């Protein structure tokens, strides 16, 4: 993995502090916190406001999010400069303590390229609980060159990008902290995820990749949003959360756990809500955006995607 | 500014497959031994064909009028086989006529998989970075190529058609391991005509002959779009001879511009061949298709050694998904 001192972060230190936010606290002082990271289209409150907010709440800690703007459509490269900077905040103002990250879709790419890339959080992140990641992209995208004009992070989330090239040639695809990975075979925004096996965009090697249909039989079907909301995905986050190993652990969990609906702790009205989790996404998408090409690698990502297409041109080394 | 990275795989060199006494079989230098030869030039062949068979109408004489002792490998069976054990020859190859010619560094020219063969070996046995002063590769397929894919007609292969298929386990690790930039100072004559490699057409990056930082000589690009030499052509041609004589002259490693123009734009065999050679170098493709297709053939990629396996995770070959 890369070594040595942290990249520069490309936006001033009070703009990156305006992206994160905490329940009931701020984040210089906060007991147990926890970061949420969001999917792609929404903010913070819009991917955890009827899951993961509330239950992480029950089980004891403080949730705290980033909202990178505008819906985590730009730069995925930026996206993760605010949480980055945002573990390093949480970590002192939790009195110089590790802390959990739990993430759904992109949010789970951009944990791993901040671990990838940003060293000095390998000490401060406990353990990493992603939900439907898509650390290979999606094939869903469709290749690259016939890509419609499509958002900064669209085009990063895309099989084939510089980005996830960069991710995977840096060690990205081996688990930094202990990780668990949710996912489903059934996902329709990710894929492939079908094989239960490292071909899975979810997969990452030493993690605990749980792909629901394994545990649950063919049968079992959860879309990207019910990766995360599920009852199912809530057993196996609190078994993660729980765990002295930081993953999530197969005794905890079994065949009755098997529930495809929302968590059965939300209220009536966060399940609703949890439900029509993924209807913000295509708002977003619709007014924000939109380009013909990939982003431009930053500079510590580039030697690890030469001969790669971006805006500026071929990646060179 | 920019990160420390390693560009290469480090470290001591891979074991081999085979041993030392199978590999030095592969090899032969003309007139003399491998143990003790002047200015020896490695040459490595084609698919479908041995050194000789590679060489012997065009590079073995020429190479010899300019003054060096041409040598050459023949991994066996006609370069069919694994390219990974292919390499295994040439990087026992280099060890040796690096020490039979007294520590000296030693040129390497090469056909097709030749090149893609070449690299590989600079790319994960770094004990031969420092015996090969420069890299004349005539259409080198680093990217593999798109056309005449494994499952065409019959739905078996040889391993290393597979290896050289766009997409393969193999040119994925190539990628990803650093080895599309060059290593030794590089020429890669190559032509936008190619019918056995594409894309050769951009003169660009994209094109399967191209390494970052080497000297990349597409015929066309010098010699005007309609001008016509084929995969085979590259290698004979007395325009790719000008260029690969200016790369083995150069002080720098690389042909040089100022050595070639328009005027060398003549696609026959090279001129200095006699009437034979000129003939045999006409027909150089014939026997490889031949002996491509009444060779190992198998259903799958052959997998990745255990130094490459880093660098292909997720692709799949005859043992199964590649895991690092
Ligand atoms: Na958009
Ligand atoms: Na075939």
């Amino acid at each position: 993995l890369p070594s040595g001192s942290d990249p520069a972060f490309s936006q001033p230190k009070s703009v990156l502090d305006a992206g994160l936010t905490c329940q009931g606290a701020s984040p210089s002082s906060v007991s147990k916190p926890i970061l949420l990271v969001p999917g792609t289209g929404t903010t913070g409150p819009q991917s955890f406001d009827s899951n993961w907010i509330p239950l992480s709440t029950q089980l004891g800690y403080t949730p705290c999010w980033i909202s990178p703007p505008p819906f985590m459509l730009n730069d995925t490269q930026v996206n993760t400069e605010y949480m980055v900077n945002a573990i390093t905040a949480l970590y002192a103002g939790s009195g110089n303590n590790k802390l959990p990250v739990l993430t759904w879709s992109q949010g789970g790419l951009v944990a791993q390229w901040g671990l990838t890339f940003f060293p000095s959080i390998r000490s401060k992140v406990d353990r990493l609980m992603a939900f439907a990641p898509d650390y290979k992209g999606t094939v869903l995208a469709g290749p690259l060159d016939a890509l419609a004009v499509s958002a900064p992070s669209v085009w990063q989330q895309t099989t084939g990008s510089a980005l996830t090239t960069a991710l995977r040639n840096a060690g990205g695809l081996t688990q930094i902290v202990p990780t668990t990975n949710l996912y489903s075979a059934t996902d329709e925004i990710v894929q492939p995820q079908v094989s239960n096996s490292p071909l899975d965009s979810s997969y990452l090697f030493n993690g605990k990749n749980v792909q629901a249909q394994a545990v649950c039989g063919p049968l079992f079907v959860i879309d990207h949003a019910g990766s995360l909301t599920s009852q199912f995905s809530y057993v196996v986050g609190r078994s993660a959360l729980r765990s002295t190993t930081g993953q999530a652990r197969s005794a905890d969990y079994g065949i009755t756990d098997c529930n495809p609906l929302p968590a059965n702790d939300l209220t009536p009205e966060q399940k609703v809500a949890a439900a029509a989790l993924l209807a913000p996404a295509a708002a977003a998408i619709v007014a924000g955006p939109k380009q013909n090409c990939e982003p431009d690698l930053m500079p510590y990502a580039r030697p690890f995607a030469v001969g790669k297409r971006t805006c500026s041109g071929i990646v060179t080394p």
